[PDB]
């Protein structure tokens, strides 16, 4: 009955609002590649990839235009369709650029799916819409930035704000952490973000001396593929441990939940596999006892949250703004999900014109 | 939106095609309550439960139509229901006969959310229908009734039987797969069920006897709840163990399979919470790697299996044949799902009439 | 010899002397159903049970009700009647409202036995009556309120409270705490309750914060089935965790001990399966080293506890005050058996008519 | 001193001397990323990479080309780039298709390094060149076939073939094992693949059956990442489970191995990591006491393996005898490293061009 007809795929580069400050330097733009599936049905699914740098775009997106033969044809249905999928790249390796952009056809063809029944994606998973706690995620600022950042955030009505940290020395991460604190008060949430860049002493005793202070959790301290190395640190902290942003697929979600990495997981829509690998994350972390947050898509994430068991918070970066209607917005810090069918992405297509590489 | 408007109940004793011997003796009725889930918008959600014994049949209604109060004027959102319901009675103990009502509630409401999109339940979850391989049922016979029971079931196509065993003697149960064996052929299934009936020891002596005569699998050997005792028989067979009929939600589906109690699993879609507990067991069976079979409901069960990584079985066990149309189809061994939205479950009210307890 | 002729059943709606205070609203009357158990002796056996929830309560005497006939004509002999049952319902699930029946049925049946031979429980399970410590347990009150009630306790002799906590801010809930303790001084006893509201990072964060105010225990900090995540939380903590009142017969216990989810236990008499299981879950704690109270059931768990090696508190609760006599009295803080045989049961006719549902 | 001064790369479909037959149709061609590494030193290293399908192709190639730019100007330093590469890639994921391409430049770069020294690449590792056992690797071809070719093998002097199986049924899969043995008698081996396609208890059941058989190794029998289903099945069997052509870096070999997953390893020199990868995976097998067999790459395999302590087989399937001079010569069913510096690879620039996409 309703099939997919077509993919067109557009790689961008856009403005972000926030530049994110690294070690390396400022990054003001971000490298996506925009998907619209079609359907029988004369309805359009449209999903959005992030390729992290831009020296992966153009690679994402052939590689997405070059499997449009496989889907086009098939049935609208989704986890039918993931299933396929993992079954012809089970050679390749079904993971990494291969599991992103299979993720997006998924994202895609779940909104194009609640756009056949004219219904919000939140409640064709049978779920009501409700507001999300949502913080504010900033980047390696140094401390009179990422006081600035917080105080603003606060003025937005946000109740949370994630800094990154990881200075060359541990002074330089406290000095930060103490600055927010003091303009912002002691309600107020600061996560704070390692991006993997200590070993696992240096973990255990930087996240120890912040804990001292009142974070509300310390995010991928060492190498994300480090299980049983973040097993170790959450095993000397009361705080807890978050990660899951970089996990691809929930079979590793699953092997770090196994043993114990951590007690907060973040998946990311995208890595996690899309709608079909958001919902079987979602009952893994239901059993193991998780609080479950979301990395990135702010606008699918609002979704899937409402229909997580053990939500937890929603991450604010809006990396794709410039060129999307503003539908998902903000009200008292939390998310409120717009009344439109499937996600409600809308494209500014006089925009995607502009950054169109 | 849409909302629930009543909940209507009616227990009944139906007639079973096939009369199910026991070590008691024979049972030629079912006890089920039937449910009816009326809503705004003009659809009415339909499911049944089985009440195992009469002695249930009762107070199972009654609890059933003291909870409507609860429901009636929420939402028609099915996974935002079944949270609340978690919580109304997490002092009581949502387990055994509340959450198997609340799971009759689940299904009835998922069914009207079908209705609601008019698409059949496999689509709005995702997936394509597809045929399912299904087994026929029987119980514990003797080697004449068993032996006619399974000829029977391949003339009419099917290509795997379940017999119960359990006799006073071990050289009773492989009577009767031996007999069945030789009148189906070398090829066709024969998985055999113990009931809980044998204890630790008693069931890897039987089991490994089995073992050698050549079945599919063990179901069942000793006390349901002691999973520890189920994976010490499973150390000992290269069969594999089934069981999972009694887990009473998706949480004691992980405690057995954090543990290893067996290789196969069948939940029931009444005792598991539903579709929205299905679809959380499902991800759990897709992680620790066990092909899911189904208990009994074999209406919604088609549709629920479709949309299963690891489906393996549909058992085939009429106990609603007398009071509702046969719209599910059995062709060629396999259970066709048929469409209809929602579950396709129609009420065959006249018959009904007969029944009423 | 001695049979059970009859079971008679009545619900009742008791007004509770401490109504109780919840996070939804307060409850002022308690659903019990009275239990009489005749036998051919001419000694009537009785007990009551506790439904939680009016929405349970008509479908357990219901099911009680229907399940008389399995009883009536069989010997007056409550471990033998346990296996019993507990074969019978091995499909349905002997569990839940199921197994809460079967467990009004024991405790009538002990009652009768200590009648028929004219001793008190206690010393027909082969120990001697003493006095047990006993704590006076209240709700969720607010600072005023659990401040006053507590005083009171101290006033009539008690030498500990329970108060239930999990405000929506960690502040709330140590200033109750605080407050009470002001009040009462330092040597006595305050337990809290969390009631499994609060996820297991903040239930480590929230209960670490409270053992630095000083409490006796913890109880139920999260769900009461995730025994995994019991066992994390009390892994940061030196206080002890508590919990029990959910287990649904000894073989939950079992499952929780084996994992070292918690350091003290408090079974709940009709929960854990009467007087024939709780004699069960007493050889259990000896062996795990763990000590034992009791959750509801004053007047019964007395007698079970002095026969207890690893007694520690009993839990005062008056649930069904209004319909029996005050046989059980309380000297000094410490609850002391009646002498009378059986439990010591003697009901109010008069007043249970008023409550009668 | 020697800088890498630009990278080049080509994307071909070379035919294959045996077509792979396989359960969706005959594959007659490979899908492959030519590479050349030009340096400061006037010489320039070379490697290939293996695209799997020609889905993935082009896009392989644009990754590579973007990622010039990263490595032009920086010493020719394998394991110094090697760490650059995963530090520049922690965010996206230093896994899948960009470490595919990273373990491009590695090979490549260690050709370049054996060629400045004038020396071959197994020397500089420090080893010496010895020849090592070979087995010819066949597809999923029939009876007849698979028979057939194994015949062939046996008569150019190599003694073990691997065959792939995973027919619909078992008897399909023993027919084809006992027919290879009958033509070549028993001394000889007979390695089988399963290519991931059986779930856990139908991998028990047809390997016990072909333990019995006699097979030499028992290859990926489940999916890949499933490490605990591939332990499952190996505890049930004394042949051992074969595996890691898959891992995707040494770091998910290492898991797999800290959880006894099998008793074979055959890591794929491109997946691995290349030769920087290869010398960390050599260094884990050796510990955990595992025989050490290549994947694919026979040319720097050969180099490789004389250089492992553990080393077994050295897997024979000539993907890029179309385009590459035959420098590696099979001699008594041994592969004999070439005695040219680095490892070996002369392309035939004439047919390149021919296979250009
Ligand atoms: O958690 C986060 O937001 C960061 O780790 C992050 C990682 C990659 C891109 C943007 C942001
Ligand atoms: O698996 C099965 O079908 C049996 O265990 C069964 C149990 C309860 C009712 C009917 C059938
Ligand atoms: O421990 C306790 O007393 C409470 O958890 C409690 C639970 C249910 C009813 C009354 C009281
Ligand atoms: O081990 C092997 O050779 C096979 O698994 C194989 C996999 C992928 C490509 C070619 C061959
Ligand atoms: O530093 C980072 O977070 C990362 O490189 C990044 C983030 C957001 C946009 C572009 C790039
Ligand atoms: O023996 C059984 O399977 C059970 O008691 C039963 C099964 C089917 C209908 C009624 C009762
Ligand atoms: O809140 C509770 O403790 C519970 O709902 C309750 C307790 C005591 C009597 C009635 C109801
Ligand atoms: O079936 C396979 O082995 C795989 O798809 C393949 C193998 C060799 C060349 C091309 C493709
Ligand atoms: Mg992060
Ligand atoms: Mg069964
Ligand atoms: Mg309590
Ligand atoms: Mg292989």
């Amino acid at each position: 009955e309703v099939l997919i007809t077509g993919l067109r795929t557009r790689a961008v580069n856009v403005p972000l609002a926030y530049p994110v400050h690294t070690a390396v330097g400022t990054v003001g733009t971000a490298p996506l590649v925009l998907i619209d599936l079609a359907t029988s049905a004369g309805v359009v699914g449209h999903s959005y990839l992030f390729a992290y740098t831009p020296v992966a775009l153009k690679s994402l997106k052939q590689l997405l235009d070059d499997m449009a033969a496989m889907i086009v044809n098939e049935p609208l249905a989704p986890v039918s369709l993931e299933a396929m999928l993992a079954k012809r790249f089970c050679l390749a390796g079904y993971t990494g650029l291969i599991r992103m952009a299979a993720a997006g056809i998924d994202m895609a063809a779940w909104d194009a799916l609640g756009k056949v029944h004219e219904t919000p994606l939140v409640k064709l998973l049978g779920a009501n819409a409700r507001p999300v706690q949502a913080y504010d995620s900033h980047s390696l600022d140094g401390v009179k930035l990422a006081t600035e950042r917080a105080v603003t955030a606060a003025e937005l009505g946000f109740r949370a704000v994630k800094t990154r940290i990881g200075y060359p020395a541990l002074d330089q991460d406290l000095a930060v952490v103490r600055s927010i604190r003091q303009a912002v008060g002691d309600d107020f949430g600061i996560m704070v973000d390692y991006n993997q860049s200590l070993d696992v002493p240096a973990a255990i005793k930087r996240s120890q001396a912040l804990q001292q202070e009142g974070v509300t959790w310390i995010e991928e301290p060492t190498l994300q593929h480090d299980y049983e190395g973040h097993q170790r640190i959450q095993s000397k902290l009361n705080v807890p441990v978050q990660m899951g942003e970089n996990w691809l697929g929930p079979e590793e979600m699953f092997k770090a939940l196994s043993i114990g990495a951590c007690r907060l997981a973040m998946p990311d829509a995208m890595k996690i596999g899309g709608v079909t690998g958001w919902i079987r994350a979602s009952a893994l972390a239901q059993q193991f006892g998780i609080p479950m947050s979301s990395h990135l898509f702010q606008e699918i994430s609002a979704h899937l949250l409402a229909a997580t068991p053990t939500a937890h918070w929603l991450e604010r970066l809006d990396l794709a703004g410039s060129v999307i209607e503003p539908t998902l917005t903000f009200e008292g810090g939390n998310a409120v999900i717009p009344d439109l069918p499937g996600v409600g992405i809308i494209w500014r297509e006089k925009e995607i014109g502009k950054y169109l590489v």
